[PDB]
């Protein structure tokens, strides 16, 4: 068990993405180092959000990781983040919905920092008074086309950008009720979602937008003054700052009289569950970063958008672009921190592209996405129930006909036929070789057998967080590379008919 050794125990080590204000955060760290005598190191490793589950599974990695709250759900599932219970006096300093964003299974698992959502960005010279409604955009585009301009260009390829319109009249991902998501209630193909996507498609059919417009095309057009409006977040502001475009930021247009509902991301600071510096990290976050002066140093370097600290948000909101960011966030929804969200996004991305290109009607595209989002949730449950069963056979405790049919098939298959880093490499190699010459039920059963054996070896070598990493890897592979075959071959019902008793 050599993995129990540590690295750089004497320093407070922070990971934050390279597109944030890490030099400003480093300025906060330098003051903390001077005041405490403990070295603070701010690092911005490429792909740190994927490295953290690997390094933290053996008790290593940074003491503090900064990322959008929704990713912390998968971290907290694996037990990688320290549970915090900050004082009520400190909690009252931040907006209540930001604490909601960092709550997983009823436990606070990070400190909220910043708040960001999409806003309507408009060229003040071209459009001094931007439209309040989606419905008035076609007429506005007609006027601007006569001047060689267009009304609106935003990224149509990623559903993060198109969801605020789809949600406006009633679309939703998973039904959310008092901090809990009903995984069985998906609102992708209801009447409200169809109405929003139909309006988007009509904009393209009537030549007000182009189905091929992506992030690069929309940003280049707006920042060159060719289109009056775009839809984007605070990460895009610095490129417009240095351009000749004089831009404002305002509330998203309404649709059928209802607000556009963007998903809200809360940049948050999680503490490594195995950190030897947990209390130092708590002090850095509570007493140095989450102050007016701490957030200002970060915000100066790179804009945070809105912030979770009420006192500094009130100062920042004197600029209407920040007031607009918070207003759009308040009219939207916290990005769900549940693992079932990844397959939701893949399904909705396909639906928008198919409907916008004309390969499917709005009705068929969203019916496919609804079924895919639900079926991927079912797939996750199959993975979790099997792993729990395989681990229960060995005496390890870990937190209907399909489940019984599959676990007998794996037991039959077994009689006939380690670190987080080496588990990831072995998984990729075995899974690729397993399905190298196609997919069939026998290869899927072998897939579950291989995964369950790896999970047992994980708990044997005293690295139980690796079990959750493996279960996530199996779920992602099932939903991203086996879902199409399963559906086209009769689904899990066909598996039961082949393997179960008749």
């Amino acid at each position: 068990l050599y993995f129990q050794g540590k690295i750089e125990e004497g320093k407070l080590v922070i990971w934050i993405n390279g597109d944030k204000g890490y030099n400003g955060l480093a300025e906060v760290g330098k003051k903390f180092e001077k005041d405490t005598g403990i070295k603070v190191t701010v690092e911005h490793p490429d792909k740190l959000e994927e490295k953290f589950p690997q390094v933290a599974a053996t008790g290593d990695g940074p003491d503090i990781i900064f990322w959008a709250h929704d990713r912390f759900g998968g971290y907290a599932q694996s037990g990688l983040l320290a549970e915090i219970t900050p004082a009520a006096a400190f909690q009252d300093k931040l907006y209540p919905f930001t604490w909601d964003a960092v709550r997983y299974n009823g436990k606070l698992i990070a400190y909220p920092i910043a708040v960001e959502a999409l806003s309507l960005i408009y060229n003040k010279d071209l459009l001094p008074n931007p439209p309040k409604t989606w419905e008035e955009i076609p007429a506005l585009d007609k006027e601007l086309k006569a001047k060689g301009k267009s009304a609106l260009m935003f990224n149509l390829q990623e559903p993060y950008f198109t969801w605020p319109l789809i949600a406006a009249d009633g679309g939703y991902a998973f039904k959310y009720a008092a901090g809990k998501y009903d995984i069985k209630d998906v609102g992708v193909d209801n009447a409200g979602a169809k109405a929003g996507l139909t309006f988007l498609v009509d904009l393209i059919k009537n030549k007000h937008m182009n189905a091929d417009t992506d992030y690069s095309i929309a940003e280049a057009a707006f920042n060159k003054g060719e289109t009056a409006m775009t839809i984007n977040g605070p990460w895009a502001w610095s490129n417009i700052d240095t351009s000749a475009v004089n831009y404002g930021v305002t509330v998203l247009p309404t649709f059928k009289g209802q607000p556009s509902k963007p998903f809200v991301g809360v940049l948050s600071a999680g503490i490594n569950a195995a950190s030897p510096n947990k209390e130092l990290a708590k002090e850095f976050l509570e007493n140095y970063l989450l102050t007016d002066e701490g957030l200002e140093a970060v915000n100066k370097d790179k804009p945070l958008g809105a912030v979770a600290l009420k006192s500094y948000e009130e100062e920042l909101a004197k600029d209407p672009r920040i007031a607009a960011t918070m207003e759009n966030a308040q009219k939207g929804e916290i990005m769900p921190n549940i693992p079932q969200m990844s397959a939701f996004w893949y399904a909705v991305r396909t639906a928008v592209i198919n409907a916008a290109s004309g390969r499917q009607t709005v009705d068929e595209a969203l019916k496919d996405a609804q079924t895919a989002a639900r079926a991927a949730a079912d797939n996750r449950e199959i993975v979790m129930k099997y792993i729990h069963y395989k681990l229960s056979q060995r005496g390890y405790e870990w937190d209907e006909v399909v489940h019984l049919t599959l676990r007998q098939a794996v037991d039959d298959f077994s009689r006939r036929y380690l670190t987080p880093f080496t588990a990831r490499g072995r998984f990729a190699t075995v899974v690729e070789e397993l399905f190298r010459d196609g997919v069939n039920w026998g290869r899927i059963v072998a897939f579950f057998e291989f995964g369950g054996v790896m999970c047992v070896e994980s708990v044997n070598r005293e690295m139980s967080p690796l079990v959750d990493n493996i279960a996530l890897w199996m779920t992602e592979y099932l939903n991203r590379h086996l879902h199409t075959w399963i559906q086209d071959n009769g689904g899990w019902d066909a598996f039961v008919e082949l393997y179960g008793p008749s």
